[PDB]
């Protein structure tokens, strides 16, 4: 599951906000931490945020609560990584919206050799916004649909 240095780095992590060294954090600490980093949420969201890791609803995060979480976040981080750039790829100006003509290029480079009218079925297929581009959210839709 987690080798000693994984583990090392989580509980240095879960250190940054428990404060106090109770072995939990509190809708407190989560606040000190988040004002220290230029966001000043009400105790109502700090107790969102709590309540969505406090498995046992204790009303404080601990340190196997933690871990859960945050291989839940990690692991949604490296599918995130990859749309992503799988996206800017796509986007070959970089300017957030896949074209026809963007699309048609990367297509023909995996193989596909496509014509103007099936690659607009592509796009229509997944544009949202009808400016006849993909954003990387109607690209994200389309391939985790
Ligand atoms: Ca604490
Ligand atoms: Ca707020
Ligand atoms: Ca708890
Ligand atoms: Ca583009
Ligand atoms: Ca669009």
């Amino acid at each position: 599951q987690l080798t000693e240095e994984q583990i090392a780095e989580f509980k240095e992590a879960f250190a940054l906000f428990d404060k106090d060294g109770d072995g939990t954090i509190t809708t407190k600490e989560l606040g000190t931490v988040m004002r220290s980093l230029g966001q000043n949420p009400t105790e109502a969201e700090l107790q969102d945020m709590i309540n969505e890791v406090d498995a046992d609803g204790n009303g404080t995060i601990d340190f196997p609560e933690f871990l859960s979480l945050m291989a839940r976040k990690m692991k949604e981080q490296d599918s995130e990584e990859e749309l992503i750039e799988a996206f800017k790829v796509f986007d070959r100006d970089g300017n957030g919206l896949i074209s026809a003509a963007e699309l048609r290029h990367v297509m023909t480079n995996l193989g596909e050799k496509l014509t103007d009218d099936e690659v607009d079925e592509m796009i229509r297929e997944a544009d949202i916004d009808g400016d006849g581009h993909i954003n990387y959210e109607e690209f994200v839709r389309m391939m985790v649909s």
